[PDB]
């Protein structure tokens, strides 16, 4: 069931959110927000800069002080606030999904049925952890009582990408708040709108002021201010590996703040000859084409065993030729635009390298339409490992299909990348499923599926695809700081 | 009981250790190793550089390959090798403690009774974790079987300080090996000798070649090579906050390798009027003067409530006037030298600032002897928060004593530092013990004691005193990399 | 704020609840339910027997079958159903608290502000665990992949006491359902009504049929049927140690079903001379008099150091003389009736032993009123360890106060009982707080408080006060069954 | 490599072991110990009774008192003692394996290579847990500091079976001692000798007196004394389900002591048509015939899909016809005797039911030899579910092979038993491996293997095959007792 909003969307929240109030930029400057399907301006939003980040950090620091409402409230009450926030997002599901679709160029069916469902489910999952974050009592040598506190770290700077604005906002704030941190959030310059609406709901849910602060603005200004700030305890960032490197450097040069990064991928799939072929084709297809290819985990290198390679390519091409391009709000449309010009240019440049370096173009290969940042869904076969399209994250609707004969060799090829976010293995062989998944240098490995992500599972990269994990039990670790307390006693007993 | 070595120590192991063999430097260069008590040369050791680090990383990468002996052996067998290594260190306890004392300027009683005991106990603790590192099975949404593997990360670069060469070597290699990593270790240029002897014992214990590689050499050459290497997965470093910042930057600029840091401190103690005064004096004393003040956790700011301040200072000064300076090998000697000239100069410069900025010198305040890097044990009272001796890590035998009247204010003062490694609270009040320890921004808080460190407890800094934790259950986390494996199934059941 | 119900309570749900429908007893028999404040009949309820338990177990077995809705639904959806049930209980808070007060003789303020709040909070806590119950992946010796599943056990028989009917219903069903079990619940014969209303809400919330089945009836018939049933996997029981012994025997003689028991106490407090005296008096007072003394954790032996004993007794007696006895529904009334005649008789018999064995009666000592099972709040001083009132659980408003001079001796006296549910320690001494609490043989030890119970903490007895723990992370263990799965693989890697 | 003892075994330790000394029985009575291969008397051992169990419990209670050496020593030192004990068992490996083989009728190769290796490995595993048993710090509602202690339970009665005397002794004492309990051990009347030798090694290793006490004697006397004792906190028992029921009853009737049970099985294997047939035959074969069938996990019902059934039976019969019966000490002998006359009679009676109820005898079916309790290895095909040999644990070298066509039906048949210890699934289908193993009601499920048991994995039964788990992380839970300590504080902070 796909219900829709019955009135035109009106944009209300366009200002900086600090201490549960709306602020103009210190500059007085604003910046435009565009719709990528029409190239039209949707509205202007206050442009946050270093001066505004400083106000937000001061607010978050004050909300984190010992004795404050956020520090002293029961853990179970932090959980309650998060479950309330999920209920409010559920209440505003139609408007949020519309806004997400309109600002982000995201298919409305996916926005409503997947992104919003995921936001709500993830918030509810995180809410359940709040009063279940525990330290330890430890049988130390000598006559001492030793325990640990898993405290919140403090003020967390969180830089959110444009590809999944609402989902990634919640993946960041859910665990951070559950653990008792305060946050300064910088949504993507392309997509600040849904975050600002969520801020209105944070205020409505009853979070104490300064617990969540949202500063829309640009990467090289507001993002750099966050990453270099002397009083931000931790920075979380999702986006390009290139910017990830700058964040990690700036944290080092400033105040040695903790850093977690979810970055690019060039994720491989390995399709063995014994695989359920149709299942592999469909998952690998969705794996690379989901959200116009604008996913870190895009299955952007598909290695298929020689004997089923031709059949795999044929079936893949026929699936890729079935899309309907257009405005992501219109029912039945199955491919929206890319987010902006830079991304659009990068994709087209990479598609040209595939042609020029001698990959076989099966379909697509150019732009589409008179308006919007649309790229035809593109398939390349006979791709080799040295090609630009085999090495660089495209972040567009561009599928690479390669052949292999040797399993030893294809695992090396799969692993022969600085990336390491995810991988897929398609086989009916139990031993191969376990041994291949163990040998792949990737944070998540799917077996006979692809792109299955849930709140209960930790998610993150090996190698240059990231540092740390988000979600699951393990993800909550990087939002706590462990303190050991050791007390002298006259005599200990087991 | 303090037994001693019956024959003069002969130095045997002076070369680079790669793939369980001894190598000359690619350069052919060597560097001198000095005794800090005599200023005499002990021997020459092969100088490792980028070229030699590259050989060690290649060896560690090869030992980490899927299907290798170190990857395929039972976890319990990794544990067995570590327990064997502890037995061998126990066997060579007299020679190791002598070597440590002679190279490191460390009191032999402490070297033998504390450092060596700690090495052996920590190795045994780590050995027990090897087959107890477990992932999870997770009740993910949808029809899937999801589990996690807590894999080793891979090749870990480990840069060891000069203050506790053997203890810190084991704090690094114990957990890394227990978890199944391979290591490239760079001992301090001042103190490579005990590490090279341990390398001989790693070979004897039966570790596969390339699992542990030890490259003596300099920070700006070998250390920088490690931190900037494109095929090192993780770097662990203990030392100055200043160098810590360079490590974190270089990791960012190179390959986004994981980084854990244990850095400086300016650790405070808070002594309430109701404290057991003698107990507080003794622990705070040892807290700052241990190993000639060359401890990250030095209790280098002691805040004492006004009404007991004078009595605290008097009792502290009388304890500090009881040392016997000399060669750390001679029985009854209770203070050895500082490690080298740079450290010696820094300490003397800081002692001069205390005098010039108007702190009250109670005892000490200058050098001692005609040879060696000896500093008189020094006490300053009436220290204020703006003084250099109150802000900068001295890393020398220099005690600062300050007064307070307000508990609110003194916690702010205690926390008013970029450091955050440890703290001490001395009180008989249950509520104060719990509330003060919660409010202090420090990784370890001791109550009615100080400097109590054990293998069972996680250890590390808040703020610029470090990133991550070592030892305990929690410390083992930063030597694993979590992989999620998600398998499509027809139907799941709880 | 104490809001109240605006219309007279009408009783609606009086039948057996199996497969989400209302059933008459197979017998056609019914039994009366009384109000203990008036001795008046409130209604008749269907009397369940072995024949009816058999129907409920068949329903629970069927709902637990592989492939069923309850087995196949997402863990997060079990959580959702539990959070929905808490919302519904919150919606019906006024009627449930009134019903609880009227049927259970429980003060309405406590029923509304404590019991109902606790039900809702505990359900919400349990809901959060549902998708966080995880097994392990284990580095077994040899070439195998080994993981564990923490499965639900299956059909759980749950026998609920009359003292906290709603709270204990939720303490039982919350964790059992969160873990994925199905349940057959036998509320106390005295207090079936609130459970049957909750059953109506389980149906409304959308739980699949047969997941929760509620069979009102008698202990020796329905309770014995549960404990002896050949197809019930686990029995949970809270009540007398005497009946606890019969349950454990019957489980042994039948099908070796798992057993957890929360039984009686004779919980001691130790009040040191340095204690905050007023704080100790108030907590020890509420500790023994809460809900007319009808709490397993009643602080029924208070040991006070000689020098403050007289002052403690005086202050205790003055607090005990301030109650207003009456109908628990009338505002300002501060003591309701005992639950029934058997309990009333037992209490009066025990009070008579105190007088006859030579305890000093400070106040109370007899019945009150012309209707209802009221006992005057009673205090005895100079109680000695051999007295019946010092050995037997009274389960009434009867406080015992004893003196001690030796701490060694008083810990022995405190521990010298077959019971072991809880204990209290009142002192300002950190060392004493830690060492005494370690030495006491009791499941929960309170320091400078008493009777503090929360969903986040495991709760249960040492010795004959119980087997197992409820609530907290640890309590969820006894509602799972661990299955190890070990898979042969060609080669394992760490 | 199978080394052997170079001198005849002399029996030395034949007395009751209490407080690290050797005691005669209070009665002065002794009982004979026989060799099952020759039926000859090996020696006489002191017969312990209730009077002797009382002495052992008093010793264990005293060793468990607060302030005792076992309670106050560092957890790491409990670990050290256990690793020392493993080294001593390793030192005495030849004599222990010989003694085990001679007393227990166990093949010497297995005794030496499996049983002794398993004892040593399990002890070492347990030693590693000692200082890694941790409680929690918990974010309770309200202004409180709450932590838990995972204390030892206290005096644990441990009743050891005759089939794996040394392995099961260590499976019991390893975890119990690691957790800090004291034990009263009752080895099997048939096989007390290896336990008494281990007791000599417990004394030599330096365990404090009263920590381990060993009382040889009979089940209905010494075993019943243990199970009914008013001051034993916990009883662990491995043996028949029948006696398991008596233990659980007696615990209920006496002092509600905690009970863990590992009991019989009638463990099924399911062999799908797509299985590696030879691998399935070999594992199922060893699965049922290991140690003369005297294993709780015996694969005593093998269900094979119709199309491969005949081939499975043929290959099974040819493997079963290859044994060499004789004295378990002679090299090349591959089947020893059954333990005693009762077991021998039960096996022969059951083999007769198979013949008489119409199972097809493929080989064996009678006794062997002029001395010893030898049974010919026996195979029955065309077994049906109602046959005695399909329902009753034989505990002898008797293999049952059944056919199936329907997977739904065979899972029901597999589960249609009151037992539930283990199961095996043989298939090449990933989905079937996961779904079948989830659906089987068994504590351990092997996939493409059988009988793989390791220290790292929890082990125990569903249903009437047991209560609780041994070994792994999870097994350590049933040797601790959780105490919650909740401390009033002025203000809590996260
Ligand atoms: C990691 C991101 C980039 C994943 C974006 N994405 C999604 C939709 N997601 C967003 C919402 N998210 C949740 O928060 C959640 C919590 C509980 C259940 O879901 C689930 C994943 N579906 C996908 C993909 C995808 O990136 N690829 C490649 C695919 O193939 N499919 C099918
Ligand atoms: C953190 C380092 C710099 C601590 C160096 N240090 C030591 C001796 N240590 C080295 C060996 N170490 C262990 O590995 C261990 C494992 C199990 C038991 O001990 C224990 C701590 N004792 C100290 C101090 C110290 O730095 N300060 C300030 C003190 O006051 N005391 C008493
Ligand atoms: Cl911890
Ligand atoms: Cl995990
Ligand atoms: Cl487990
Ligand atoms: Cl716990
Ligand atoms: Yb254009
Ligand atoms: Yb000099
Ligand atoms: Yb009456
Ligand atoms: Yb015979």
């Amino acid at each position: 069931d796909l219900p829709v909003l019955l009135t035109d969307l009106k944009i209300q929240y366009t200002k900086i959110f600090i201490n549960n109030e709306w602020h103009d930029s210190v500059s007085g400057k604003k910046f435009p927000v565009f719709n990528p399907a029409t190239e039209e301006e949707l509205c202007q939003v206050e442009e946050g800069d270093k001066e505004d980040v400083d106000k937000a950090v001061k607010a978050a620091r004050q909300a984190f002080q010992i004795g404050s409402p956020w520090r002293t409230m029961d853990a179970s009450e932090r959980g309650r606030l998060l479950y309330k926030l999920a209920d409010l997002i559920e209440r505003d599901r139609l408007l949020l999904a519309t806004m997400e679709s309109m600002n982000g160029g995201k298919l409305y069916s996916n926005a409503y049925l997947s992104d919003l469902a995921g936001c709500i489910k993830t918030l509810r999952y995180c809410a359940g952890w709040a009063d279940k974050i525990q330290g330890r009592t430890i049988p130390i040598d000598g006559n001492f009582f030793t325990y640990t506190r898993h405290e919140p770290i403090g003020v967390c700077g969180q830089i959110i990408p444009w590809n999944f604005p609402l989902v990634m906002l919640i993946w960041k704030i859910g665990p951070a708040l559950s653990c008792g941190n305060t946050v300064v959030v910088k949504p993507a310059e392309q997509t600040p709108l849904t975050a600002l609406h969520v801020a209105s709901l944070i205020k409505e849910a009853g979070f104490p002021p300064g617990v969540v602060n949202i500063v829309p603005g640009y990467g090289p200004t507001a993002g750099a201010a966050i990453s270099s700030h002397m009083d931000i305890d931790k920075v979380a960032f999702t986006g390009s590996t290139e910017v990830g490197k700058l964040i990690k450097e700036a944290a080092g040069k400033s105040n040695l703040k903790r850093v977690t990064l979810e970055l690019g991928g060039k994720s491989p799939c390995i399709v063995l000859a014994d695989a359920d072929l149709d299942n592999a084709v469909e998952f690998a297809h969705h794996g690379v084409f989901y959200h116009q290819g604008q996913c870190c985990i895009a299955a952007s290198r598909i290695f298929v065993e020689e004997s089923i390679y031709d059949e795999f390519v044929r079936r893949s091409v026929e699936r890729a030729k079935k899309y309907i391009l257009g405005n992501p709000l219109t029912p039945g449309v199955t491919q929206g635009p890319q987010i902006d010009k830079e991304q659009y240019d990068k994709i087209l440049d990479l598609i040209e390298s595939g042609k020029k370096e001698g990959a076989k173009l099966e379909c697509g290969g150019g732009p589409w339409g008179n308006k919007g940042y649309f790229v035809q869904p593109t398939v390349f076969s006979n791709v080799t490992d040295e090609m630009r399209i085999a090495k660089e994250e495209i972040f567009g609707p561009v599928q690479q299909i390669m052949k292999f004969k040797s399993l030893d060799d294809v695992i090396k090829r799969a692993n022969n990348t600085f990336y390491g976010l995810s991988a897929g293995v398609f086989t009916k062989d139990i031993d191969k499923a376990i041994t291949i998944s163990s040998a792949l240098q990737a944070g998540t490995v799917w077996v006979n599926c692809y792109g299955v992500v849930s709140a209960q599972c930790p998610f993150g990269g090996f190698k240059m695809s990231g540092n740390g994990r988000e979600l699951g039990e393990y993800g909550f670790h990087e939002y706590t700081e462990v303190k050991t307390v050791t007390v002298k006693i006259s005599q200990k007993n087991s």
